[PDB]
């Protein structure tokens, strides 16, 4: 199956991970409402 | 060790282009679509 990783491992205390993909940055973040959200 | 902060999609998603992210017990999927786009779904 597809591997699993905890959002804690990806986000840290600042709640954000920058993902470099195909020459630009995407932001993965946890929101105040408790959701994960990816933006471009 | 420090938080990741910044990472390539190639390293994060691997050759299958998929990762399940467990966020407080709710699984999201991060993937590279067949068109090569990055997408987060639940």
């Amino acid at each position: 199956p597809i591997r699993r990783i905890s959002s804690q491992t990806l986000l840290g205390p600042d709640g954000k991970l920058i993902i470099d993909h195909d020459g630009q940055e995407y932001l993965l973040r946890k929101t105040q409402a408790g959701k994960l959200l990816l933006t471009k």
